[PDB]
Formats: structure tokens, sequence, C-alpha cells
């Protein structure tokens, strides 16, 4: 039935670091997600890039809607998940020991496993952002994951190529330099991979999210996607936001996941 | 009589480059920008930190509105302007040898005098970023500048600092923490040193603008300043955009410096 909206609100504090003078305000943003949105989502990164745990400590303190915080396996950061509370912990990789190269969590990494068992003791939700790997899903079933969430990067990036004009501007991937025949084939093997991994994971009793690169266009065929029920989305939303101001683009955004 | 609004659009650029999925689209902001604002700032950094040479190539080639060029001396990026020809550049410095301890420009530089000599042989407008001293007008005259721009960061600052929450999260300045005494005389002291500066500026023949840092509270009384003809602002009207969108940031910000 009706997909969920998590807005990452990131980007957001993308804009504030860089200027150092607290605008925009982020908990002023949040209370806009916590209204128009079903989540806010952000990532607390070890290297404090964006968002910081001043962020998460008053979102969670004065924000009425559920809190996803991302996060790596860190000590510090799942400590201060241990401490927070947040509803739900996505676990996601920021070291060269945690990522993969298609960019998912290394499911093999040797801390994973006691990172859930200590988030699900606290009674927060765990999802795992993984590549959609059948292999993979497998692997969150076994580690015990409530949630996987997928990584549609890949998709994004291939129907950016195909259905805009990114690949005239300097933002053009050289590894998306390839004829348009080869381009579309690849586009629908990854986009029919990601319905057999959603499938696959409603199959074994996982709750299926998705989210990252998605914007406005390419969102499209993954909203026709049945067994995914939840997107996660930031960049795309702020980016809009500038435009249209951040509570039509939720909006917008939630018009089109109606299904 | 009537102040006019340059928006600078760089932040936007911040946005886009923080992804690199060309989202939001600069040419898109600045078609916004040229309807609403009355001209279109952008600085194209010789570390192309945020705005790129295309930015500054597509702007002239595609939108309604003059265009103010911020930029340093290198041979680099004067010769775009060189090529392009922007209505108008404001020379600001981003090296060592071109800074002052305060951000305005070195008006020392062995380069500035020969730079703005190619500038207006080129029939573009030149104005100069300085600090708000007396002698930096004075010296900017000599230079044969049209314009100057006076470097309101110290006033905004001050401002923030005294009627603001700032000095109570993690973007308080060190520097300002100070008792609010001292403060409050402190931003007396600059507020009326902006004003004998435009006034200085106006009596020797040039133009003059303000505004870095600016924002939607501490400009009301450089507004008041009758003699500050025009004001460049970037980052609080991007800012704002996240909440508003731009077009409503824009027009908000113009009804402020109505007067």
């Amino acid at each position: 039935n009706a997909m969920l909206l998590g807005v990452n609100i990131d980007h957001i504090a993308v804009l504030r670091q860089a200027r150092m003078v607290n605008d925009p305000d982020l908990l002023e943003a949040a209370f806009i997600v916590a209204r128009h949105g079903d989540q806010i989502t952000l990532h607390v990164r070890e290297d404090r890039r964006h968002a910081q745990d001043f962020d998460l400590e008053n979102i969670i303190k004065f924000c009425k809607s559920p809190v996803n915080l991302e996060c790596a396996l860190n000590d510090e950061i799942l400590n201060l998940a241990l401490k927070l509370k947040p509803h739900r912990v996505t676990l996601v990789p920021e070291k060269r020991e945690e990522l993969t190269t298609e960019g998912g969590l290394c499911l093999n990494h040797a801390k994973l496993k006691q990172s859930i068992e200590k988030l699900q003791n606290a009674n927060i939700e765990v999802s795992l952002f993984i590549n959609p790997s059948l292999e993979d899903i497998e692997k969150s079933k076994i580690l015990k994951a409530q949630f996987i969430e997928l990584h549609t990067g890949h998709y994004a990036n291939l129907h950016n190529a195909l259905f805009s004009n990114i690949s005239h501007t300097a933002f053009a991937l050289k590894e998306l330099d390839q004829d348009k025949k080869t381009l579309q084939a690849q586009f629908e093997k990854e986009l029919q991979n990601l319905e057999l991994c959603a499938k696959k994971g409603l199959e074994l009793g996982l709750k299926v999210a998705a989210g990252h690169g998605l914007n406005y266009k390419n969102v499209k065929p993954v909203v026709k996607i049945k067994e995914i029920c939840e997107l996660n989305i930031g960049q795309s939303i702020v980016a809009r936001s500038v435009f249209t101001g951040l509570q039509n683009a939720i909006l917008e955004m939630k018009e089109l996941i109606k299904r």
C-alpha cells in the first residue's frame, strides 16, 4: 500500500556548514520534515562533514517524528545512538573497511553482528544499507536485520544518463560514456534486479526501503515496485527546495510516490 | 533613492558541487535572479570551490541581467573576464598575497593597478571589495575604481552576536565571546564607521555597494545608510530559499531594502 517517505536533511546541513553562521537552521528544517514527511533521516558522519551530534540530540528532543539515524560502525557514533536512542539506525559505510566497491555496507565486517546486537538490545530498529544483490539480502536476514535499504545509486545514475542532459554537462560520469543501446540494456537489468531484490527481501520477512540518488524523475519506476515500502531521499529534495521551499518539495515528492 | 540588489548564487553552486549531479541547476537559478533581482553575482574562485567558468559563460550567454563577476588577480580568471566581458568585475582576494587581515582586498598588491586598467580598457566596470576604512576608500579613488564594495562582515557578525542566539550555538565566534557592553559599543562603532565610509565614497565620486554577511535581520540598519546604492547578498538568501524558494527569498529581501 502507501509508501513512506523519509527525508534526509544532510544537504541542509551542507549549506549550514559552508558558512558556519547557523543558517539554514537544521532544527527549523526538521520541524517541516516532521510535519510533512514520515521520518527524519540524517547521517552523522565520523568526520562531521554535515549533520552533527547536536543535530541528532536536538531533533530527538524537539521533533514529533520518527528519527532514522544513518551511521557507520565506529564506537563514537554507535555509543551516541545507544545513548540518544533514535527510532531507527541505518548502518552505512564510511571507512574502507566498511565499504564495498559498489557502495553498500560490507556485510562481512567483523563488528557488524555485535553492532546490530547492541542496537536491537537497546530497542532501536536496525536497517542495513546494502547493494541490491540477492546474496546480500540473504546475509542481512542471517544478521537479524529487520530492515534493508537497497542502494539505488547505480539505477539513478543510469536513469540520469538516459533521460536527462547530464551527459552533456561537466557532471557526466565517465563510466557511463557508452553507446545508448548498452546503457538502455544496463538500465533495464538494474531496474529488474531492484524488483527481484525487493521481492526476495519481502519473501524473507524483511522490510524493504530504497532511495540513494532518487530524484523527481528517476523515482517513478521505483514506485511501481510494490515490495518497497519506504524511500529515504535527501539531496534531490533539498535541491528542489531552493526553488519551491522545503514544504512544497516534500509534498511534491509525496504526490509522486502515491500508488 | 532605490537600492539595487545583486544576488550572489555561489551557495546554490555549493549545493550542486556537493553531489555532482547538476542539481540544483545554476542556470535555472540565474533565470530567477535575472527576473527578480537587479544583477547576478558569482565568484569564480581559482580553486573552483563552487561557481565554475561554465557558469559564467552560460549566464552571460543566456540571462537577461547585468552580471557581476567576483574574482581575484590570477591571470586565468582575469583572462576569462576579458574574453567573456561581464558587465562588472568585483575584485576580491583569494591568495595570502591579495588578502588583508580583515578580509578586504590588499590595495597595495603589485598587479592591482594593471588589472584595473585591463578591465576598464575592455569596458568592464570595476568594483574593489574593501575593508571599510577611509584610507582604503581614498586608495580606491586613486586606483580609478568606479565602484567600491564595503566589507560588512564584521558588522554582520557583531549584529548576529547581539541580536540572535548564535552565541549559544556551535557557530559562536570565539573572538566575540565578550561582555555585552563591549560588544554593543563595538557594534555602534562599526555601524557608524560604515556610514562614514559610505559618505566618503560618495564625496569622492565613487559608487558604494555593501553586502558580505548581510541577512534579513542585520540588513535593516544598513538600508538606513542613504549613500550605499547597492547590496550584493548571497548566503542568507540561499539559506532562506530552502524554506521559501528562491523567488520569494529574493522578493522578501527586496521588500526590506525599500526606502
